[PDB]
């Protein structure tokens, strides 16, 4: 079986149109049934490669490294290029949906940026909060089921809220489900399931002698996720930089040098190809 | 500083000959004040890189992969490859005292190994019961403190028994620490310190509210292990495979094509002349 969508007609709208800030997502052909519309093409209109199902894989996770390097390098403010990530999440969505992946974890902000200025935390912010608002109904449309995972302490009220309405908006759909990772810490995450392990025990609904792996996976904050099998990053840094801890501890890594605001949907697809060629055991054999 | 040992004499002893096996470790001149002897030299005579201590990784895990490959590859049982692996760990210890490193941790057998044949578990437990008596005066003659880590749920008692001779014995070294990890999991490592916390909470003495990070780091096995700086695997394998999880969070990871039983301690250091190379990303510790 193979799950990538037909390629698209030759006419089909394209993304992104980088003309404008932020962009603009095109209009879509209304879907017959009535379901999730067909994602815009890439503009190059590259088509997604065909990999099997079973090499294909089920849960790809994303750290977004590059932005503010890119813009440095063209003599432009930082944050120009988490601006231009923008439309890079949004065309590996597509790209995503495109190649037949179920799940897409994205590193949008890391307990470690409180280490930033505060002026440039306060930018990534509001841009979460901003990225989410503006793009949730095009989501909608697509099929994608979009929520929260992170941490609360610290974490602005109004990006916990936007994702929230983004959640229960999405959430009968289940063409891809994108874990939107703000203020998320793998270590922190693990803390914070310990922690509500020690609270069942401490009210007498816990037996601390049953307590298990499965135990630590069902106390963690979204316990539907699944492990990774592909892990990503950006930029040339070989660190996952706590990220999926616990779902990645069997995933694999492809580390890619190109900078988030110059990556698109055909370097998901080439990574993706070169996981196919790769055997995974888990400690068999 | 610049911590390494100097080049040996020309005429100082040279590890490893594997023209016989078990491999012979040589005889080595007394040390002055009493203390550890100098490590033979590699057969190639090579010596560690000048690489300053504050760019050197502070602890280094690796993965000890591609030993079963290695002997199909020549028409040999699995686990010919695996005897050749023993020597290569005592060159890789000699070679890390060499260049400085203070902390070093080894995969020897994963939680998930348990999935292989019950003829291979038998020879693996066996085998690294076997190796640590074989190594443990030698390396308490480096100045090598090792001890095991891992759970202890079907680890062979003879493994566990010989590895706290070797404890005990190394106790008060102090060149190098050699964690050595055997039916080891991150995965498991974590539940069983939850598992700890949660005891102490049904005892009254921890409240959940109080739980932190650290006090998840401070119930791990052993809690004085730092964080891994540069995790290593060899065989062309990019996947972590559950070791070192919590530890490893913010590591950098290198992925050497050599499988095992071909590497020696030229290729540990290459990975930390790529390791002390690298720019050093805004926050990081
Ligand atoms: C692009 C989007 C939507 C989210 C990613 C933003 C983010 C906080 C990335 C963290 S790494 P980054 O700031 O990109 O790293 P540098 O190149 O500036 O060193
Ligand atoms: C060298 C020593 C002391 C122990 C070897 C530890 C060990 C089982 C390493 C994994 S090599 P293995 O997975 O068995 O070999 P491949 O199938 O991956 O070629
Ligand atoms: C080195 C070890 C003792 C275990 C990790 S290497 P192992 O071959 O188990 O890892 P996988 O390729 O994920 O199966
Ligand atoms: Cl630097
Ligand atoms: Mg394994
Ligand atoms: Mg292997």
């Amino acid at each position: 079986n193979f799950p990538q969508l037909p390629p698209a007609p030759d006419d089909y709208p394209t993304f992104p149109d980088t003309s404008t800030w932020p962009v603009v997502f095109p209009e879509l052909p209304a879907a017959p049934y009535g379901g999730p519309c067909r994602p815009p093409q890439h503009t190059s209109k590259a088509a997604a490669p065909r990999i099997p199902a079973d090499r294909l894989p089920n849960h790809v996770a994303i750290v977004m490294d590059g932005n503010g390097r890119w813009a440095t390098q063209r003599g432009l403010a930082r944050t120009e290029g988490h601006k231009m990530g923008e439309a890079v999440v949004i065309d590996i969505a597509c790209g995503a949906i495109e190649l037949g992946i179920k799940w897409l974890s994205l590193y949008a902000f890391s307990t470690e940026n409180w280490k930033r200025s505060p002026e440039e935390v306060r930018f990534l912010m509001g841009f979460n909060r901003d990225v989410v608002r503006r793009r949730r109904d095009t989501l909608k449309k697509l099929g994608v089921r979009i929520r929260w995972v992170g941490s609360r302490p610290r974490l602005w009220r109004s990006v916990i809220n936007e994702l929230a309405v983004a959640e229960e908006m999405t959430k009968s759909n289940d063409v891809i489900t994108i874990n939107y990772c703000v203020n998320y810490g793998g270590r922190t995450e693990i803390t914070e399931a310990t922690r509500e392990i020690a609270r069942e025990v401490a009210a007498g609904r816990l037996n601390p002698e049953r307590i298990t792996e499965s135990t630590i996976a069902r106390h963690l904050q979204r316990p539907d996720i699944p492990d990774v099998d592909l892990f990503l990053r950006t930029s040339g840094e070989q660190r996952s930089s706590n990220f999926m801890l616990w779902q990645a501890a069997y995933a694999e890594y492809i580390f890619q040098d190109k900078l988030w605001p110059d990556y698109d949907r055909r370097d998901l697809w080439a990574a993706c190809e070169e996981y196919a060629s790769r055997t995974r055991r888990f400690g068999s054999a």
